[PDB]
């Protein structure tokens, strides 16, 4: 079994974050273009472009109104459901607070839930200085994505606000908001690739995404001494996620790592985790040797059940 991922960009948004994804190089991995907005679909980088609401916009965009991305959404879904059959799963990334992601994205995130594959949401919030009234279409969005996908995970583009100085360009910014969904893409589609040595596969990503709600994904690398604590550190600390790994009920951690991966350091690891989630976390636990590796040590980790 091979798993089929699909990462689906609904919006300008989600459909820059789908070019420039592209960009950094992303293999086995079949990208979707989704937008009303005929002139910025024509530049996109991906394989498969859908333009919904040519009726209804004309070639343009939403103008900021939600139900006009529901509805060309909707008057396309028999060209959605093409795009993604065959997917086992589906990541849909859009920015909400206009009116194509904002309206479009639970739609496709539906239509991707029954077509039976394991939808994703990576969506983010709007700055606070584009308005009020943006963040309240937002949050009708996200409250929509929600109900129309297995898991969700929400990134207020404030927190970019966090992690930049005064000169750090905006380009640079959006790019680490972008590695949220990349890297929590690599990591599952690594898993699935490699037999480990306590192996983890697709169903078990379901098991620990499937009809959940919030989720946390994060990927951490260290090496030198303490490099299992540090790298499980760097997995679970995000200053760019609504939903921290506190609360998280249920973990899919795999350590990747040398011959010299100890037990000591693996439990080192686990416990930081549920330690983090000041919870009981129903662990699905994994570990890969990668000989290649020297002294380095990887820990990804899925989190859910909030
Ligand atoms: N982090 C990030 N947020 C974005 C980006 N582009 C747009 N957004 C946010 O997404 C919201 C909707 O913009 P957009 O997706 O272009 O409108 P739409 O195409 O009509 O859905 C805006 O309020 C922005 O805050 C991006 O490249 N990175
Ligand atoms: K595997």
């Amino acid at each position: 079994h091979m798993a089929t991922l699909k990462v689906i960009g609904v919006g300008g948004g989600g459909n820059n974050a789908v070019n420039r994804m592209i960009d950094h190089g992303m293999n086995n991995v079949e990208f979707i273009a989704i937008n009303t907005d005929g002139q910025a679909l024509n530049l996109s980088k991906a394989e498969s472009k859908i333009q919904i609401g040519e009726k209804l916009t004309r070639g343009l965009g939403a103008g900021a109104n939600p139900e006009i991305g529901k509805k060309a959404a909707e008057e396309s879904r028999e060209q959605i459901e093409d795009a993604i059959q065959g997917a086992d799963m589906v990541f849909v990334t859009s920015g909400m607070g206009g009116g194509t992601g904002t309206g479009a994205a639970p739609v496709v995130a539906k239509i991707a839930k029954e077509m039976g594959a394991l939808t994703v949401g990576v969506v983010t919030r709007p700055f606070s200085f584009e308005g009020r009234k943006r963040q309240t279409q937002a949050a009708a969005g996200v409250e929509a994505m929600k109900a129309a996908v297995d898991t969700l995970i929400v990134i207020p583009n404030d927190r970019l606000l966090d992690i930049v100085d005064k000169s750090t360009p905006m380009m640079e910014a959006f790019k680490e908001a972008d590695n949220v969904l990349r890297q929590g893409v690599q990591g599952i589609s690594d898993l699935i690739a490699v037999s480990g040595e306590v192996n983890l596969d697709f169903a078990d990503v379901k098991t620990i995404m499937s009809n959940q709600g919030s989720a946390l994904m994060g990927i951490g690398v260290s090496s030198g001494e303490n490099r299992a604590v540090e790298a499980a550190k760097k997995a679970i600390s995000s200053p760019l996620l609504e939903t921290s790994i506190v609360g998280a009920q249920g973990v899919l951690m795999n350590i990747t790592g040398g011959e010299s991966l100890s037990l000591f350091e693996a439990q080192e690891a686990a416990d930081i985790v549920q330690d983090a989630a000041d919870e009981d976390v129903n662990m699905i636990f994994g570990t890969v040797i990668n000989p290649e590796l020297q002294d380095e040590i990887v820990v990804t980790v899925i989190a859910t059940g909030f």
